[PDB]
């Protein structure tokens, strides 16, 4: 009815949403990779660079993890059944 | 007779609201659980992300309780019976 | 004669005026348990929605009160022999 | 006589309900079907999306059980001969 | 009779929506499409690019399968045939 | 006597239902024309937009099959006189 | 007779309007309350914000009469019951 | 009814506000945080950095106060409750 | 109906992005030509200048290739088709 | 009787959609003009600015086909004769 | 609703201003100090160096009133209750 | 009836619109008080600043006439009452 | 005889419409009693709200008067007396 | 007997879409007033604010006569009267 | 209604733009007036620095013409009105 | 009847386009004025700032032409009269 | 004898149909009215809303002739004469 | 008898919908005027906007023909003639 | 309708690109003119400066043709008729 | 919804502000180290180059607190997280 | 849309590089040739004197080839064109 | 959508950075690699003319490494697939 295209509106929008993060964390990605290699001085750069990503605590460095940057587009759809 | 098929219509009428408003669950399913991973910063909303839901008292996290938000579906019919 | 079929008929249309309230009480019955589940916040409608029903008193509550609901239909057509 | 008819009407509008019935059974058999393929993601649509129909337990599935959504239809004509 | 225009009705809504989902599908398609030329460097946009759709599991890549876009659709009038 | 009245009237809803049944598959009619022009991209929607209709098998497209529209309604009263 | 589910009918719309006019309240309550906290800066919000509602003078403000807000639920069927 | 889906669509819409408010509240948090650190010479920014929030006197610093930055998201639900 | 125009509006956009990734992609062919023209000194710039795109593996250059440069405006509405 | 009011709605629906369709081609073709005089570089803006429309095949360019442009709102009105 | 975070964006935007016109008189104030001290010389520098602003006459002097440096920023948010 | 809720509904959206413009009112009034600070030289801005709002002719300026501000959005409401 | 029961079919079809009569009051006298609490703005509906009913010249307000409801359906068998 | 119900729905209805309009005038009213305070500027809106209706030479305007918006709602019954 | 805040938000808009241009002026304003003091060698310089402006044939000389740095701000409001 | 209100809503609607396109206009009004007078360089803005507007034929210059922007408010419901 | 009451039967029923003809006039009448206040626009309705009414040749205005109005009903008993 | 107030039943009902279709019409009409002012660009909306209506061939335009418009009512009651 | 104000939405958008685009023109054409006299030594600059502009081919100078630079700007908006 | 981008976006920037900040601080520690070794002379560079940085009191002498260097950094998305 | 003037905008930046990058080059075509005259007694400063260009290989002299110097002006709108 | 342009947004910018960043590699290559021919004297600048990089350890000779210097621009983009 008109129910049903409503949850793909919002299936829709949503999905929107998490490849807009995913893919927000993709330029972060670029950034956080580049800071490193064109600073390598600051080795908290580095620090930050490899890191693991708890949602919480840890600060997702996309490149330090690679799972983790893909894992959240994928992940997201996931989510989307969640 | 005229009265039957009168329940016919209120129950899909009724039935109708009833996957609408999981259906709404399941869409805010998705923000909330989106909201917890988007932003890790803030704790609260991690906090709202995992809970009970009470009727009453809580608010309901369609993530946080898998049980509440599939309930909600299969209990409709079941409030359907009621 | 005559007569007997028009008792059948008047008892034929009043009982199905008697299922017809009942079942429009079923109605409500569905509407009403779902709007306090939907609408958690305000206490009112669960306050509604849990009550005993004098008939001229008290606003009935199909699902707060199980035998009331059930009671109007069996309870027509021993309205009927009334 | 006059009574002949009489019967004509009744089993001619009873019949009217039934196919009205199954008709709308068919009509939630569309919105059921639907749903599940709408939104792949909540499970439970599946689960109400296939399931044996009791009358009183179960919630009907039309998609789900074939023989249920015909056979009231032709059921209905049976209960007619009921 | 009044119940005949009601199947229309019903039919005409059902298949309207059904249209509105599968457009609302060639809507993402698009979308889908784009983001994977667009950004190349994210190979799971792609991996998502590319899939088979199982309803519940997986989730639909349009351009990935064109028999699915083009399949919901048709099936669509088949579903109203279900 | 009465009873001729009563073909009028039956007569009278019945062909009503007819042109409406007809006229609504003008409507889709008009529907189904505009999606194809409007989103050339879907050709399924052309492969809808053009066809036979079987009644059962075939998902009737109005603009298709011109015989079709018009067929239905001066076969609304053929089918009166059936 | 017919005469009684006609009052059901009209009391189950009449009371399907007090709950929306409540609900609706409920809703202006939410906004009221939160625009109050939103912005600080213009008293006048908050003046809004707790008042008395006369019903012709006043402007309701649902959050600040908690009495008013329930009040018109309850208040509703009683207004049935006038 | 169609009544209950209007208070999810409310209750979701309102929700979606205070989330925003406090997303936003957040914001200002990093940026109020920040700028203390940032610039140590000018005390009133530290002074708004660390205070109480009376809603209409005082200005929020979500910093100075954990409370209330935390506050309002849980705030919020209970002010949906309101 | 109202779902046509969603089509257009969909497709509208879409299509707009299309125009402007090309025309990004146009922008960055000045740029990427320029570079090579101004320093001469870095063949890797050339190296960049000429050069096949794969989506994923290549680097796209747009003044090397100039069928990529142009395919993708024109393709892109092929992949509206798509 | 009602059916008659019934098709002057659909086509005052169904009429509104066309002009919009339309309108919304003639929003394009003010953006596809300006494109190609913006940007000269492209001829591919310009190669899609004057094209023949085939519905499915071709991209419709308002400005290239004249006819096409205004033959759509006249056509229409055909189409609703259609 | 919509409104609410309009305000808070509003607001957000507006303080952000006060804090830099702030800052920017910060800046202004490092300037102002510096002059007089680095070139004792010119009286005038000092004059500038102390005075006392009024908003429209005089020219703010930073170090000359510290009140008034500080004052802007604290007044900025008095400024946004205003 | 029906009737009533669309009462409700004209109001709240219309006091909706109300608190807006208000609230817009505010926003204006930030940046209006703002002005005449920030650039003390031109006195417009001050002229501007204050001054009576008459409704056509006069600018109104919030920060000037602190009645006016408050006095809209208390005003909409008798407004509304108008 | 025959006489007899013609007075009481009489009887009973009068009393009924009376009965209708009054309850249709008392459905108006919902709907009125709401209309004035939900708009409070305009008076004239309180104006309504509240009068005495002279048969012709005035409107009936049930709620107004509540002699005047109730007066009906016992007036209604005193008329039926008359 | 039937007949005279069929005074009080004919005129119940009636009566309902007095109310209606008239309301729907309070609707519009709200919004004309609304407007000239909105723009000051365009003098017409004022002009339109306040006029006499003239029923069909004059565009009513709500706020700009009392009487005309009050007098429409009591003029209505006096209508029914009529 | 949405259309009234609309009008707030373009004259917002638009007032803003007035106010920037009116700065700008203003910013040209003081180089103007600098140059000339700067450069008293070229008498051009000065020239220019005093003169009317027409807007179209003049360069408008804020310093040289009071009025008309002053006039564009407070005209501009009036242009706003127009 | 249900006819009446209908009109009043289409009017409502249809009125409220009209105000909406006039007040377009007048935002227009402000860009355009602002235009020529923000840029004398360029006569052609003047040349569209001073203009008749013939509907089809010329671009309409809301501040040339006083007449024609007050017109298109007034004129709109003397339209509404068409 | 038997004759008797059949003339009272007769004059019964007839007398009935005159009532409910001119109560139906009456209805008539009340949407006649309505109708051409609530659209002034349309001059016809109001040119159908003053009308003489010739029995076959005009089409009868209740409100435009209060005699014709009144005419039915007494006339309908002088009919009965008749 | 009964008969006669079936043909005033039918005619009511009847006449009812040629009002409606008018009144459509005039809502069209109002559409159709206001789309060829707003739109100069397309001449065809003009077009549209002068032609004859036939009945089958020619779109009718309400604003084009005034005697169509008008003819439609007056005719309307004609046709209930025929 | 809506339809309206969206041509109006898209056609103001639309045009106020135009002006953008000229404007822009404009931009340019006071830095081309610069550059050749600033420059006399590069005749490429003149060369440049002076030319026709094709679309695609030329490169356009606005100074070099006066009736080019004139020409986008009153072109655009027959653009916009385009 | 948008909501969460939001947060992704103001994260992103004031992340990215963040890093300035820290690297900021960097390139001052280069050159505070610096300015040690190469003025030995003036001890006081050597006082600030090493120091402790309280936030507000003291002077940050990157070099002297390797700590706090590398603090700003880390600190920063803790900071985030505050 | 805003998509045109982004071309504008990239277009008008990337030009302007080119003047710049070619300018440069006529800056440094100063320098070398003076280089040659001014020293004679190295010849290679001649021999760099002149010389052709290859983008690579070469070090270009602007002096030596002429058309290389005018070449890269000219060229860098073609480049623009590329 | 929106959301790809994003990415090419980002991507562009930063495919601009890194560019940029290997440049500056490149102009310090030729610093570095002609302080060593210049200064033969300090054998230390020829250390760090001709060395490896290590990101964090080393620092990069452009000159030393061919590589290197090389390697980051091709790097970069691969930079940018990471």
């Amino acid at each position: 009815s008109v129910t049903v295209p409503n949850d793909d509106w919002t299936l829709s929008s949503l999905s929107e949403t998490f490849d807009d993060g995913t893919q927000t964390l993709q330029g972060e990605l670029t950034l956080a990779l580049d800071k490193l290699a064109k600073n390598p001085s600051n080795p908290q750069l580095l620090a930050e660079y490899q890191s693991k990503l708890s949602e919480y605590t840890l600060y997702r460095n996309a490149q330090s993890n690679t799972v983790k940057v893909i894992k959240d587009v994928d992940a997201a759809i996931i989510q989307n059944f969640r």
